[PDB]
């Protein structure tokens, strides 16, 4: 009976980041994290990273979808971070969002990794941007290698 | 490692801008800070610009996919407001608004900026309108501009 | 009837940029903020960003009256954080400072802005520093290069 | 893009430290701190530093005032304690303090640091003499320091 | 009666700073302020200073063992965050730690600085990450160098 | 300014693990996720890998002890769950556990890492081995490869 266990180690990789600037004290680290992965960990050369940002945490697929259009990447993380506010203005942001990024990998066949927090309060954006819970950031990244892999493993 | 931040200046564009008539009081404010962001701030000539006004919040996206298919703008502001009231008439308005919209988008490759408002009270609204929290209108606006930047660095 | 509309692009400007250390762990990203605003948006020339550290906010007057008197700068972006303790300094500090500061403006006719948080937690620090409410650092970044454009229409 | 960051050693420079006798049992181990601060941290001779003491709080600024009208030192340490009590005479001390103190510099270019404890208990004012939340007194002098060459810096 | 006072000025020095990545959204903070320290405050060359990131905070006083065994530093800066959780896993970590490294330090005979943040919540921590309670990163670099001092009077 | 990150990935490594069989219940995914992070993550080549299974978690320190003065293997992951009880049982495994597996890496220059779960509940020692908060044994892997390269570089 035969498995696929993928690595995420992926050198010859070349790998495209998006993250909104919105919440950036947050999506800092968020990056920090993902950049570290990407390299320290799956071997990515960093002139194969390129880093775009965004304004707002609406516009990650718009911008990821034209980076696996491009074919140039071989993944894209998605980094950004969304705190539920006063309004549902939350729930149409991250939800657009989420979707979006899902509709883009479907379609362009591109791994794209999930990094987006969906928050209640600042308090708990911080716990998931390198503390208590990790990095979300990093953890999107290596999701994203190791999916690279198990692709290709098919 | 390579990176790609934008910039709102963008003179040679040319954008259409979608508001909804309903809930005009509010919406009017809205447009002043789009307009007045895209011309002084982004640079754009004010005969690039074009206004269409819609009735309600729900044909936005209609309006914008007809804008965008088109060709003739390099990007859409959609503005209106959807406060919340008695029945759940509010969840499908600007539900179907904001994946209308992210929609068009998404299949148009034209960057889609999503002012639209979704509060609970008209108390909401204006702060959202030009007051305490900014002006959403103004703030697509340049999410919009910076948007088109974005994209042409790919 | 004649009117003035500033804009916030303004390339060929030198500009200095006042910062606390007390309190860096925010004042960084109010710093990152702006630096960010007057390259990426007011096209500002990154040679022309010149960065001083002084250790309490107490100082940015001093600081900065050095700086405006020096006339080597077009405008000086004032950043800091003054979080309230147990007792009144929290008062006397922002009030010496934001004095200080609009005092040295009004004298040199050097535009200041008044980048300085003032908040009761630090939790609503980190609301103005790159979060919910913006990112104070790039306002007043902002509101420092449309007033040098306001100024010279005059 | 240029930065400045400054250094609290400073050798060379000749320093003045006011000081209100009353309340001493708390401004004396102000004092201790700044002085140690001074020589130890930023490697001032001792005969440069030169010591004065004022009756109340109040006169700190005239004092003050009149030994940067001097010339002869390169910045004043203010070191004094304001408690709170029954009657509004403390906002009155406390702030024709700050501000006769904060004008004093402005006027005169030269350093002027604040260490005046301004607290609503006998407890708090030891808490920031030395204790708990370090030695104002130590904290002013570096804050002096460090100020000297940051405008030296320019 | 003779007397050691030491100073925290210290150029010819090589001092190695150990780090866990673990929590580096606060960790990153630690940093910068002990960095900053050792260069701007301790005159310390900035290739005399080697930075090693361990995973865990657990891991600092093997990470700082081989380094003072190596005999190639002057002393060891120990930066980390131990946050508090459901479960005793705190008590372990921070303890093997405080007792890790001081026990290295006493054999060693070389200054191990105790820069680890062991805190009740992510509030606490970055309170003393660069905040209200200054920056035990810079504060920990700093008795660091102090130390070389007194003990090299001896 | 010369810094030393290091990557999990060290193939050419001899790794052992020790598990205690008390609680294997969830001890057995703390293994899986261990030896998976080894193999598939760090490249181990699984006959590298050897397991030793005592009976308590108080005999993970005397087992790793061995393995360490054996110099047969580049690092130890220690495995085991240790959950609170009625009596104080709990404090002096945990304790003499923590501190014996700490001081055996201390005198053997071995890194020993530390996946003992050390909860108040069952509950919590299952959102630990593998669910919620990750998979600590799987953790423990990597930050004992990452630390044999840590120390490897020096």
């Amino acid at each position: 009976m035969n498995i696929i266990k993928a690595n995420v180690a992926a050198p010859d990789a070349r790998v495209a980041i998006t993250i909104a600037r919105f919440n950036q004290f947050i999506n800092d680290s968020l990056l920090d994290g993902a950049v570290d992965a990407l390299t320290r960990i799956g071997q990515v050369k960093d002139d194969n990273i390129t880093v775009v940002w965004v304004p707002g945490a609406y516009e990650l697929p718009l911008a990821t979808e034209a980076l696996a259009k491009s074919g140039k990447y071989d993944a894209v993380v998605a980094l950004g971070t969304v705190i539920r506010g006063g309004t549902a203005h939350f729930e149409y942001v991250a939800g657009g969002a989420s979707n979006g990024l899902a509709s883009v990998a479907q379609d362009s066949g591109v791994p794209v990794a999930f990094g987006v927090l969906t928050t209640e309060s600042i308090e708990q954006a911080i716990e998931r941007a390198g503390t208590k819970a990790g990095n979300k950031g990093a953890e999107a990244a290596l999701t994203a290698l190791e999916m690279i892999n198990v692709l290709k493993a098919i």
